[PDB]
């Protein structure tokens, strides 16, 4: 029993974190096999963060311009290439702690653990979700760039995020491990704004199912709704549209608790209309949206 | 920017988790040097659960009755002893991944990271606090016993909790690594209840300072209060008393934000008496109490391990 925001154990990722320095800039790198992945903005000059030409800046660098430190050992850079917004530094030593891994690009609503790092050293682990507006509400300070997001379903680490920057509103933007940004963001100092953020409806429903599994039924009602009437109400509270895919995904939780997805949608509609009236659901006075249907099943059933 | 519930990196602890089996029971063990620590209730059967005599149950066990598995390797148990509610299994191999460590007993209000494990395999990490009623609002399923709570202070892992059981309300009870329970709990199937819980006042103040550091100021006001008047209000709302020690500990955050601790207490008093009025603080409509002043400074300054 109990329901917590739970991150994956970070050990497999901790053994991959290294510090990457290029000139006056220091950030984190991810060392997997003989490659160190890091944000390409590590080569960006202070004099021009507005319109860097990364191809032009990189062609001027030699391998000895990249200082990679793994613990107290300096790794030797023997090659470098750029893939989208990620720099890949070939090193002369394969990481002996490289776990079984894969690179996965995630969709909005998906959750992942973040190992926040500074100077190649892990400082903390937290759980978060890719917002519908493609930002993440992380906790990151200066020098956190290169810190990664990941999932560890079984013994394989699926790396899904690499932190690149903080937007003016305090939210964060990054790329997958192929260097493709999530969202309409670019790695340069230009006016960039996160689009209006919305609530991840399918995740709120998953978390309401988690509450029912943990004995909380106060918010249930004798009503049901059509999917279209639910979405008409949902949009008015800045909730993401609930698709038939989302309804299908909630099927197992619906079958486990005996509450149909549209029956739970009617509870969500009532919660949006009334608020919680001094009550809580799983220790929260807000509707939580950073637990996916998969997270709920994993945490409740094992 | 941003403020999250953040756990310590768990890698140093993951390298210590093992599976301990005694008969039909399987749970987790903590392998440090040549000793595997686990809940002594691993030696209980169904009938034993109601009123177990652990000394009597243990004297009947031989070393080979304990099957310890570290990854895919079986460790050889060469001795066993009981300390309070923890069983210590001497093994023939020192854990080569044993980090620098210490066993510490924490006080209510103090936070720690929990590495939830099943069958000796880490499944998740979360941050929680030792409640004033000595329970933890954890997230644990069957077989999670032996999962541990810890902090990292510089390069040293301080183990402070070992999971033992779940109470009827869904909250959890365990011991320090010396086998002493936190709270008035016993390791047997008997009617046990978590006492009425209270809010960790110093932690709520720390989290209000974290909100100010992150740009949330709506709850600030021009007022201040005395420590005695604040404690009279705090007692009315089931908040723990705020001591002069708590005020001193919040000193650095007070100096950083320009909000004296009693000035922040006046914000907390108004929030208790009036609510949040539709507003949130750091993405929460409740006053969060599972961040200590040290957690706030550590996260708002990026301390690494
Ligand atoms: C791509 C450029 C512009 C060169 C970049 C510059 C700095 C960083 N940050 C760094 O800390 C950093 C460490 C090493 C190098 O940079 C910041 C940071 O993002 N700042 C603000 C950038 C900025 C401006 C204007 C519109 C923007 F969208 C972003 C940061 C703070 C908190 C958490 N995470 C990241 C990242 C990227
Ligand atoms: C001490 C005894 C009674 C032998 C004990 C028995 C079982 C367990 N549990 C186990 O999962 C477990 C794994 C291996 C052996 O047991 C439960 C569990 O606690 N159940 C309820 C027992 C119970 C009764 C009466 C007052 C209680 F406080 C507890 C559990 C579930 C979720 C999370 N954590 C723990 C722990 C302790
Ligand atoms: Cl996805």
């Amino acid at each position: 029993s109990g329901f917590r925001k739970m991150a994956f154990p970070s050990g497999k990722v901790e053994g991959c974190m290294v510090q990457v320095t290029c000139g006056t800039t220091t950030l984190n790198g991810l060392w997997l096999d003989d490659v160190v992945y890091c944000p390409r903005h590590v080569i960006c000059t202070s004099e021009d963060m507005l319109n860097p030409n990364y191809e032009d800046l990189l062609i001027r660098k030699s391998n000895h311009n990249f200082l990679v430190q793994a613990g107290n050992v300096q790794l030797r850079v023997i090659g470098h290439s750029m893939q989208n917004c990620v720099l890949k530094l070939k090193v002369d030593t394969a990481n002996p702690k490289t776990p079984k891994y894969k690179f996965v690009r995630i969709q909005p609503g998906q959750t992942f653990s973040v190992l926040a790092c500074y100077n190649g050293s892990p400082s903390g682990v937290y759980q978060c979700a890719m917002r519908p507006n493609f930002t993440i509400k992380g906790s990151f300070l200066n020098g956190s760039c290169g810190s990664v997001g990941f999932n560890i379903d079984y013994d394989c680490v699926s790396f899904c995020y690499m932190h690149h920057m903080e937007l003016p509103t305090g939210v964060h933007a990054g790329t997958d491990l192929e260097g493709n940004f999530y969202g309409p963001f670019v790695d340069r100092q230009t006016a960039q704004a996160a689009g209006t953020d919305t609530t991840i409806t399918v995740n709120v429903l998953a978390w309401l199912y988690a509450a029912v599994i943990n004995g909380d039924r106060w918010f249930l009602n004798r009503f049901t709704t059509t999917l279209n009437d639910f979405n008409l109400v949902a949009m008015k509270y800045n909730y993401e549209p609930l698709t038939q895919d989302h309804v299908d995904i909630l099927g197992p939780l619906s079958a486990q608790t005996g509450i149909a997805v549209l029956d739970m949608c009617a509870s969500l509609k009532e919660l949006l209309q009334n608020g919680m009236n001094g009550r809580t659901i799983l220790g929260s006075a807000l509707l939580e949206d950073e637990f996916t249907p998969f997270d709920v099943v994993r945490q409740c059933s094992g």
